[PDB]
């Protein structure tokens, strides 16, 4: 009759987990009102970057979703954690886990009923510029994959929903356009946002993997993003919403908008929105397309009713399913919007637990990346250091200085330490352990002297000869370098920033024992001294968070070994990487055509034959580990029972009791310490999938052996799904297991690959 | 310097106990900007602006080179650490930074206590002109009673300091004055703060 | 404690150890399910320290007691499954489904930091049944003075079920099921009483 989609809605249903959560969230529904509909699906004013209406009559309280992917945002008494980008690099599934459980606890325990996190797979990475890349985790599916899944198990085990983000092909934030309409100008009016143009098998096998797996780890929501997919909003598409997200994945919770990532009422209400935040909050600038418009809409006959109850009943699936009900979460107490646009009084409360201080410590000291040593690390014993850079101290302002989104200090601002990167996913610390501080630690127990230069170099005074004269005598000198990035503007180059480049031509002008530590949200250009003989080791630390100091001395130190690999690829050039990776255009329809398919990251520079300076995967250790006895086990499988909630992924091998998920085999290897040290190694396994088109390989396993002494070996195991073999069929639409021969490597990094065999399925 | 540093007034905020918020204002609280030892042979040959950091010795050939500083924020840092505290220092000239004034006023009103650290270099080779603060001192001490009623004075000096506008104002709790006390300057400082060791010399 | 600390060795099971030089030593368990504090209970024994007895520095006030017939799951984490027969099954069902859950509310009301083991009990009807049997227990850490938390207790079918010698499986039985909570197995501030049918 009135059927304007192509494909409808389907029905919550619950699905795995949520059965009896599900079966209170519609009793409930069913009495609310079609004014109390409304209040729930759209937000109100409150402390939270944004809050549902309550339903007072039936004891819904409001609730509080609150950014964000490194823990509550805006808020005093808790601990700054590392980024995503950060855990990835540690490549250990345990620290993925406990971040997110220790980040679950301080959302808890701050009044937080929905995190706006985890970001599980948009961005993922087709721009090694995207502003926000560093809120994630790898540039890689199965392992972007891995961690998603791990980082919404950790949130949703601490008590708070999950709303994973931002879905999908959200892959550039130039042109992003928001949508905003203040002071008669909408904008609307002058350039819709960028269009990711995706073909079906990209989105199935590149984009999508991730948040099949968040969705398998029980994420309770999920965001659209403010692009446009095919030329549709993100929040209003009915291919990705209701069909791809709600009918193939199964997902059984709830769409919350992107603030202003909804830009129609009608639509959005018909292809899979369920939430519009902030709704009458910030002002209602961001568009407020619901609220009572959804209750006229409905009054008068354009918006199914019972499609209005479905989006409720999602809502609270979550609710009931996390136990708030009956453990209700305190309440939460600052003001993380902030005057002018909200005046409110912040209070005061204190969640830091101990353990949470060491588990951040661990995770920088397990993730930060050792790229190049020709023997001057670990240290031993040296005697006159030097220290260059503003990145080795404290924000001259204070390390909160910045705001709420650690973004509004000015352009040449010292901002200390990058602990976190700018925007909605950062937070605030109660203190940052500089690097400065514990390499003079360290120092003291030495009895040797340490210095440092901490200005800027090119604008202060008397900086280039204090470092002329300083770095002469020093055994060592250390140059701390940084690159801010945010969300809300791309990088336009991969150089570093404030007078990174400066201080590193300095430092090897007046030294021959160059160590040189990167804090950055992705990927620098460091190609003017990589190879330059002064530069005698590199490392990347990546956003520490408050720990930044006391995480790295050890390494450094050589107390433990680094063992952190990258989790994207670093190129010689931006020039190596994925074509039209960020457009600039003034058009007021701007596209974004994603003709690379799935060659994104590691992918293109396989399928190109370019060469990394540092490739995918790799990192040293201070020990070097031999690879041997590649085994593949048929004999071990087993059938997939430890997930949250099911997929409906049609495949072709599908029997009525089998899955996408089971374990069809498993793959062994043998490693062994073949060097002078102790470390750890991060082993990775890679499949050729075979075909046209496909990429030369594709990883499809990790595993972290910890501490390995020399001369012991230790055997590293890689469970392989059915899917992680497979390839999606766009004809059939579904997935399946091609014919051919399977390349299956395994070692060190995507170009260290010591062991190979075949496997041929039939 | 435990045993030098001395208490010219205490309305009653030291000891301290365990306070859980804690602003710090003063260039004086952290690193010289260029190291250390920067000002040479004779510490003296910074620029006349130059934020030379905690004041741990005087200008000319009486000074010596130093293989650290111990910096009043270190040391404050370590102990509010110990109390699961937080901590936040502005260390920038407060009058000709960018957006150091806002960062300050936003800063102190929540916190517990703020301490202002302040000093007066003075060297061989000409007297002072008057007993005028160094660098920004006035401006922080005005800015700090402004948005604080618990301000905690730590003077740097190589002599005496003109704190009329400020020594009077019941804002500002206690005053100390810890004169130039070598490379060991926070350590020494921060348990008469926190009462470990009664404040002691004259 | 995790048994029942006695005054006497004479309170507790009685011929707890035979001593005998007969060829074919026999122990008759005609105390049936009446071990360690269920034969305390039953009896009207006062142990010195009962199960689930051990003090703080501080105390803990408990309230709210709520069962939740709504907060019921489907088993399907267990490693391997027993056949174990019950009446209420119906093919697509278990013994150890949570078929519903309880919560309670414990305050720090003394004057430190501590931590509290909750406890939940359960009197399912029957002839010659236990006075109490433990069901749940739930340990809150470093509770805050004046500070709240929620206890949280999974009652599988089997935690309210009995075996039928006559029929040879489990079954809920029916009757009225007491349900108890506190800080030991003789401290029980909070009681409820369940009916099923
Ligand atoms: C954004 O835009 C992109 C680009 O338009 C969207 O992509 C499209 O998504 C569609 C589905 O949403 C895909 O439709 C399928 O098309 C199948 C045929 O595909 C060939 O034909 C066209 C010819 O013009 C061509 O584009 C394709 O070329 C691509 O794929 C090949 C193979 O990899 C590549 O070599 C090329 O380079 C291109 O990449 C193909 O050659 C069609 O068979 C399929 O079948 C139907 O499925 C539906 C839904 O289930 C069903 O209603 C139909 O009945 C039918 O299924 C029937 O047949 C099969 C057995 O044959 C059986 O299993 C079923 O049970 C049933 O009996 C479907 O129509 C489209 O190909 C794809 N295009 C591209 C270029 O990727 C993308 O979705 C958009 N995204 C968003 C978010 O909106
Ligand atoms: C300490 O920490 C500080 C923050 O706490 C750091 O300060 C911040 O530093 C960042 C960069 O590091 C700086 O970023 C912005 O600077 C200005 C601010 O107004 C912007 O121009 C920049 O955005 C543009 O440039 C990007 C790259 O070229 C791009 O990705 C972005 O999208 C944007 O470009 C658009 O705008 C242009 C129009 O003028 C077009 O030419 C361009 O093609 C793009 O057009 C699109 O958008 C237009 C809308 O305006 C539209 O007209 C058009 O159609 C199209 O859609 C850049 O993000 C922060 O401002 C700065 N913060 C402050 C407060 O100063 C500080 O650097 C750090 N210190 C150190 C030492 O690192
Ligand atoms: C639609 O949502 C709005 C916004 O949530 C509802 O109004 C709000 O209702 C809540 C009650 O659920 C009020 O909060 C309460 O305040 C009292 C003290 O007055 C306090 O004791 C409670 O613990 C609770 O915090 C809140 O004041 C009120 N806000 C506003 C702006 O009016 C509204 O009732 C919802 N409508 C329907 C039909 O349910
Ligand atoms: C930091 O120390 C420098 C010297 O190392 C101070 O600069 C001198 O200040 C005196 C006045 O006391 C001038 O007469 C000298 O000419 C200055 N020397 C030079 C070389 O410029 C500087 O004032 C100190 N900084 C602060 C903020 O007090
Ligand atoms: C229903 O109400 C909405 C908003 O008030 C309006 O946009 C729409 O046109 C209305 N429909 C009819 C048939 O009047
Ligand atoms: C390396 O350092 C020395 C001084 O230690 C300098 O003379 C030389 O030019 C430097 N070389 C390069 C390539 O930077
Ligand atoms: C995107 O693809 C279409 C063909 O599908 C092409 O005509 C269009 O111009 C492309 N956009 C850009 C910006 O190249
Ligand atoms: C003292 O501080 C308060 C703010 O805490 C301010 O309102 C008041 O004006 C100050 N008084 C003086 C005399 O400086
Ligand atoms: C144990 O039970 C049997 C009857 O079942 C009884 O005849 C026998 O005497 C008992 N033995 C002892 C040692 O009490």
């Amino acid at each position: 009759e009135s059927n304007s989609t192509q494909w409808p809605a389907p029905l919550a249903n619950g699905g795995k987990s949520w059965a009896s959560a599900f079966k209170k969230a519609k009793a409930t529904v069913t009495e609310m009102t079609v004014e109390e509909l409304a209040n729930i699906t759209s937000g109100v004013i409150g402390l939270c970057s944004g809050v549902t209406g309550a339903v007072t009559r039936l004891g819904i309280p409001e609730f509080c979703l609150q950014d964000g992917p490194i823990g509550p945002r805006g808020v005093h008494g808790s601990s700054q954690f590392p980024a995503g980008l950060t855990v990835a690099a540690t490549w250990d599934r345990t620290l993925m886990y406990a971040r997110a459980r220790g980040m679950g606890q301080e959302f808890h325990d701050q009044g937080v009923h929905l995190a706006l996190a985890p970001v599980t797979g948009g961005p993922l990475g087709r721009t090694p510029l995207n502003g926000r890349g560093w809120e994630g985790t790898f540039a890689d599916p199965y392992a972007c994959g891995e961690a998603s899944y791990l980082s919404v198990k950790g949130l949703t085990d601490a008590g708070v929903a999950t709303v994973s983000k931002h879905w999908i092909a959200y892959e550039q934030e130039t042109s992003r356009n928001l949508y905003i309409d203040i002071d008669g100008v909408s904008q609307a009016d002058i350039q819709l946002p960028i269009s990711s143009n995706v073909d079906d098998l990209t989105m199935h096998e590149l984009y999508m993997w991730s948040f099949a797996e968040a969705v398998r780890a029980g994420t309770n929501h999920i965001m659209c993003s403010y692009n446009r997919i095919n030329n549709t909003h993100s929040c209003s598409n009915a291919k990705g919403l209701n069909q791809l997200l709600k009918t193939e994945l199964n997902f059984q919770g709830g769409v919350v908008s992107d603030w202003g990532g909804q830009w129609d009422s009608v639509p959005a209400a018909e292809n899979g929105l369920d939430v519009a935040m902030p709704g009458k909050g910030f002002l209602g600038a961001l568009g407020d397309f619901w609220g009572a418009t959804l209750v006229e809409l409905i009054n008068n006959g354009t918006v199914s009713e019972d499609l209005v109850r479905d989006k409720a009943v999602r809502i609270l699936t979550g609710y009931y399913y996390l136990g708030q009900d009956t453990n209700p979460p305190p309440p939460f107490v600052y003001n993380t919007i902030g005057a002018p646009t909200l005046n409110a009084t912040s209070g005061y409360r204190n969640v830091r637990k101990p353990g949470t201080a060491e588990l951040i410590k661990e995770i920088g000291s397990a993730s930060v990346t050792l790229l190049k040593n020709t023997g001057s690390l670990p240290l031993k014993h040296p005697q006159r250091i030097a220290v260059l850079g503003n990145d080795a101290t404290y924000n001259v302002l204070g390390p909160n200085a910045c705001g709420l989104a650690n973004s509004a200090c000015d352009i040449d601002n010292l901002n200390g330490t990058l602990t976190t990167g700018g925007g909605s996913g950062s937070a605030l610390s109660p203190y940052t352990i500089t690097p400065l501080e514990a390499l003079q630690k360290r120092a003291i127990e030495d009895n040797a002297e340490i210095a440092a230069v901490v200005a800027n170099s090119n604008t202060t005074t008397g900086a280039e000869d204090a470092i002329a004269a300083l770095l002469p005598d020093a055994d060592v000198t250390f140059v701390f370098l940084n690159r801010y990035s945010e969300e809300g503007a791309d990088a336009p180059d991969f150089s570093l920033g404030g007078d990174g480049d400066n201080l590193m031509d300095l430092a090897v002008t007046y030294s021959s024992n160059v160590v040189v530590v990167i804090h950055t949200t992705g990927v620098v250009d460091i190609e003017k001294w990589a190879d330059n003989p002064n530069v005698t080791a590199i490392l990347v630390a990546y956003l520490p968070g408050q720990e930044a100091g006391n995480s790295l001395v050890p390494v450094l130190y050589g107390d433990v070994a680094p063992s952190g690999k990258l989790p994207w690829t670093w190129g010689k050039s931006i020039d190596d990487y994925v074509p039209n990776g960020v457009v600039y255009t003034d058009a007021y329809s701007p596209q974004s055509n994603f003709t690379e398919g799935v060659f994104i990251d590691y992918r293109w520079f396989d399928k190109m034959g370019i060469t990394p300076r540092y490739e995918f995967g790799f990192g040293l250790s201070y020990t070097t580990f031999t690879y041997s006895n590649l085994i593949v086990d048929h004999g071990r499988w087993a059938k997939d029972y430890s997930s949250v909630m099911e997929t409906a992924e049609p495949f072709a091998e599908w029997d009525g009791t089998n899955s996408l998920y089971d374990v069809i085999f498993t793959v062994f290897a043998t490693i062994t310490n073949t060097g002078n040290l102790t470390g750890s190694e991060v082993a990775q396994l890679y499949i050729s999938i075979p075909g046209d088109n496909q990429p030369v390989r594709q990883l499809r396993g990790f595993d972290k052996i910890k501490d390995l002494p020399v001369g012991d070996s230790a055997v590293v195991t890689f469970p392989i799904r059915r899917k992680d073999v497979s390839s999606w069929s766009v004809v059939d639409q579904l997935w399946y297991v091609p014919n051919g021969d399977f390349l299956i490597s395994v070692g060190g990094s995507s170009r260290d690959l010591p062991l190979n065999t075949t496997w041929t399925p039939h």
